[PDB]
């Protein structure tokens, strides 16, 4: 089913000419539907593009299309197949978690990372159970937010990943990366909660790999007033031995995860305030 946009619950029989280009962002464009007025995200894939690049653009689209019942993954409205290109209509979000770290110029409050952690873990657990896919590249770049308070995962073309957020067993595998995304989430949490990257002063990709193995996991400092439930979640995610790393089924029952499921925090109001101070 191509040539149909499904924003909300309305199916629109439209073409690529019914979308106005509003400029490059993030080849993903910010485009505007002229028939209705919606502003959406359109990823353009050139047929004459790279085979390795395009093969990733169809892998994430394959699982994004089958992740329609997951509210923690960016949803694809439709697709436009012309004789030259392929246009993937993704929903429009505010920005990513990596860009939020630069706009903040400092740490992100724990209450925001709580709803973020609940959203990301459910996304990975949904991928491991419903479709049996692992992300293999979890980092702040793939954590999107919007002015409505929603937090979702973003395209996983490799479902090796980024060498900085690598898990210890994905570097020295004893012979399996079933729970290696748990470590990647932990490294991303320490980076956003402190503002600094945990493995600092590393000029080569091999240096972080040594510090991941040769040095104790980088935990959260105690003089920043972080919650006890939040510090134990980072310690469990950053367990060095892969065999003692908790599964996703045990993470959903953690005291920190269940704390921010029932608690309703205003991510929408906090997101509009930080993005207001632009450069
Ligand atoms: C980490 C890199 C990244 O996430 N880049 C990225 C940037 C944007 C972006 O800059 N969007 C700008 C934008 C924001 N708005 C809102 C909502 C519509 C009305 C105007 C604003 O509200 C006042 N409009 N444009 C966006 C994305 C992004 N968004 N959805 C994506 C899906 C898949 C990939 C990237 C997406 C990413």
């Amino acid at each position: 089913q191509t040539g149909y946009l499904t924003i909300g619950g309305q199916r629109y029989q439209a073409e690529i000419n019914d979308l106005e280009n509003l400029g490059e962002m993030g080849q993903v464009w910010k485009m505007r539907f002229r028939k209705t007025g919606h502003v959406i995200a359109v990823k353009q894939m050139r047929r004459s593009g790279n085979k390795e690049e395009n093969k990733r653009i169809l892998m994430d689209l394959d699982v994004v299309l089958k992740s329609h019942d997951c509210p923690y993954i960016v949803q694809c409205f439709g697709t436009f197949i012309t004789n030259t290109d392929v246009f993937i209509a993704m929903e429009l979000m505010g920005t990513c978690a990596e860009k939020l770290k630069k706009r903040m110029q400092g740490p992100i409050p724990e209450r925001i990372l709580g709803k973020m952690t609940v959203a990301i873990v459910k996304a990975l657990y949904y991928l491991k159970e419903k479709h049996g896919v692992i992300h293999r590249d979890v980092k702040p770049s793939n954590i999107l937010l919007d002015e409505r308070g929603q937090i979702k995962l973003c395209d996983f073309g490799i479902s090796a990943g980024c060498a900085a957020y690598m898990a210890p067993e994905r570097i020295d595998p004893p012979d399996y990366d079933i729970r290696a995304d748990v470590w990647s989430l932990g490294i991303s949490l320490v980076e956003l909660a402190t503002g600094q990257f945990p493995y600092k002063n590393c000029k080569t990709d091999f240096e972080v790999l040594t510090k991941v193995l040769q040095e104790e996991p980088p935990l959260l400092p105690g003089h920043m007033g972080f919650s006890g439930d939040f510090q134990s979640f980072v310690k469990d995610c950053l367990t060095k031995d892969h065999r003692k790393r908790p599964k996703y089924n045990k993470l959903l029952e953690h005291s920190f995860i269940k704390r921010y499921e029932t608690l309703e925090v205003d991510v929408a109001s906090w997101f509009k305030d930080v993005m207001a101070k632009t450069e």
